[PDB]
């Protein structure tokens, strides 16, 4: 079965979750820190309402292309859900990864999207969680970055919550 999201071009959640499992094992046996970024597209409901399936398909594809650009080789990129992206920064502490997360955040906030003639703007809410040897369950890492991202999007605008 294909491991890629045909809309965005990024790998799928299933694929990412395997990469996740492996990065945690590395973190608790080899003690190599990784960072998990949990990315919300802010105001997705309103963008879908105004632009519909076609509009958002284009947005997500552009949004991913900016993530590929801003993170390059440093991160593994997934389409986690409809309005949710995920990034794993293998070998980097959250501290070490903040720079690139800050860079993307602004790239998006200051980016104008062309959607079927129409024009739109968007910000992201990023929940960040580290992978370390004090990790107890791979699922705990997902949870923390999840919860942080949800708290991030609860505030409105471009947001990073570590």
């Amino acid at each position: 079965v294909s491991s890629q999201d045909p809309v965005t071009g990024l790998y799928n959640r299933s694929h990412f979750l395997d990469l996740m499992d492996a990065a945690v094992q590395q973190a608790v046996t080899a003690r190599k820190p990784s960072t998990l970024a949990y990315i919300h597209l802010n105001g997705y409901p309103s963008l879908q309402a105004d632009h519909g399936l076609s509009g958002i398909d284009l947005l997500l594809g552009q949004l991913a292309g900016l993530m590929r650009e801003q993170f390059g080789e440093e991160a593994d990129l997934a389409r986690f859900g409809d309005s949710i992206f995920a990034a794993l920064f293998k070998g980097k502490t959250p501290e070490q990864a903040q720079a690139a997360l800050q860079r993307l955040l602004k790239k998006v906030e200051n980016h104008l999207f062309e959607l079927n003639g129409r024009s739109a703007q968007a910000t992201l809410s990023i929940g960040v969680a580290g992978l370390d040897e004090k990790t107890a369950k791979a699922q705990d890492v997902m949870n923390r970055a999840h919860r942080c991202a949800d708290d991030a999007a609860r505030k409105g605008g471009s947001q990073i919550k570590q």
